[PDB]
């Protein structure tokens, strides 16, 4: 019993963490296989982050302008690449311990574990997010860069998120594995606002599921719903709109639970009209939305 | 920017963990040089559990009857003793991946990391507090027991929990890695219920500090306070009291934001009167006392 925010052991992640510095500029790369990927912003100057030219930038570097640190040993650079917003720096070494892996761009909704790095170093680990604006709320300083995001399937990484760029406000934009920004952000800085930072609705259902299966039930209403009906309220709270595929993917914890997936929604309906009263679900005043219905699942049946 | 509920890097514990198996009962041992350590409940039917006299089912049980397997090889057991509530299986191999380490008994309000492990194979890692009842909020099924958690100094892994009872209330026991149960719990299926779980009031104000360094700041108010006013007040609201032990530790966090302790005390004081009014810190409806001071500084300073 019990149920945490929970990140995905980080040891197969912590094995392809590198230092990558190029000039005065030092931050994380990521080391599969004989590559080291890192955010391209790697090359520019404070200065340059203000109005960048990649291309231009790239002109004048070399292998060697690239210096790869992995502990306390320097990687031999034999190429290196441009695609999107990441630099591929082709080393001369295959990483010994790259794990089974995927690049996978995730969609807005998804979770993923973030093995938060300064200098190639792990410092921790958290459970993250795609916000539906496409930005994250993350804990990331200076040299956090090229930290990555992942989820893993028994034994087989799949890298989701890069790091590269803090906004104004203080939350966070970065990339998937092949150098494509999440949302509409761009490696320069400029006046970048976010969306609405809409509620993952099929989320918190999913975190209600979680809740009546380790005891917390006081929510649990006389009322059902339709998803019409429930999307109304969810609009005026700026809860994503629930599909008939949300209600599909909750269908085993309707299941498990015997409360069906309309019931759970006219539950969540009348906490957002009447609040919490004071009252906690999970240790949590607000309704947690960074629990996805298979993270529910995994936690609640012990997938390793 | 941004804060997170964060654990340490999962990696040199995950290089620990081994699947024990005494009889029909499997659970999870940690292997540090040539010992593996497990709850000594490895030994009991779930029908010896109501009433174990452990010293009598152990001499039913050979070096033989406990099968150590990490990954896809058994270890030889070539001993084994009982210090307190756990066992120590003497192999036959050093744990070619041992980290530096040491066993600390920590105090209630001190976090740590918890690697979720079945059948000696890890699901996931999480931040907990040792609470001031001896208990911890974890997130644990059957076979979870011998997951152990940890606090990470650079490079040497302090280990302070092992994993033993889920008490009926669905909170956690376990013990130091001598075999001492935090708190007055015991290793037997028996009603036993924890006392009042307080709030961690020296981990509130770090927290509320962390939520000053990142730019939440509506809650500081214009007052200030003395320690028996604000312990006062925090008696009343189930909160630890605070002594100038606590004021001493805060010092740092104090410094950075010019924030006398006793300024942030009397705005913590406000809050626990006055409620959040629908509003938030750092993304939390209630006040979080699940990171120290030192988290904070960890987590605002960037340590690996
Ligand atoms: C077991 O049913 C599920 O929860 C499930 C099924 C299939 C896929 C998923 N992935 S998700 C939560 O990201 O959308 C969950
Ligand atoms: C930097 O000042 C601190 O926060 C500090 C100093 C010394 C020790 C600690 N350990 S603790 C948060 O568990 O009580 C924190």
């Amino acid at each position: 019993s019990g149920f945490r925010k929970m990140a995905f052991p980080s040891g197969k992640v912590e094995g392809c963490m590198v230092q990558v510095t190029c000039g005065t500029t030092t931050l994380n790369g990521l080391w599969l296989d004989d590559v080291v990927y890192c955010p391209r912003h790697v090359i520019c100057t404070s200065e340059d982050m203000l109005n960048p030219n990649y291309e231009d930038l790239l002109i004048r570097k070399s292998n060697h302008n690239f210096l790869v640190q992995a502990g306390n040993v320097q990687l031999r650079v034999i190429g290196h690449s441009m695609q999107n917003c990441v630099l591929k720096l082709k080393v001369d070494t295959a990483n010994p311990k790259t794990p089974k892996y995927k690049f996978v761009r995730i969609q807005p909704g998804q979770t993923f574990s973030v093995l938060a790095c300064y200098n190639g170093s792990p410092s921790g680990v958290y459970q993250c997010a795609m916000r539906p604006n496409f930005t994250i709320k993350g804990s990331f300083l200076n040299g956090s860069c090229g930290s990555v995001g992942f989820n893993i399937d028994y034994d087989c990484v799949s890298f989701c998120y890069m790091h590269h760029m803090e906004l104004p406000t203080g939350v966070h934009a970065g990339t998937d594995l092949e150098g494509n920004f999440y949302g509409p952000f761009v490696d320069r800085q400029t006046a970048q606002a976010a969306g609405t930072d809409t509620t993952i609705t099929v989320n918190v259902l999913a975190w209600l599921y979680a809740a009546v299966i380790n005891g917390d039930r006081w929510f649990l209403n006389r009322f059902t719903t339709t998803l019409n009906d429930f999307n109304l309220v969810a609009m005026k709270y700026n809860y994503e709109p629930l599909t008939q595929d949300h209600v599909d993917i909750l269908g085993p914890l309707s299941a498990q639970t015997g409360i069906a997936v309309l019931d759970m929604c006219a539950s969540l309906k009348e906490l957002l009209q009447n609040g919490m009263n004071g009252r906690t679900i999970l240790g949590s005043a607000l309704l947690e939305d960074e629990f996805t219905p298979f993270d529910v699942v995994r936690q609640c049946s012990g997938v390793t």
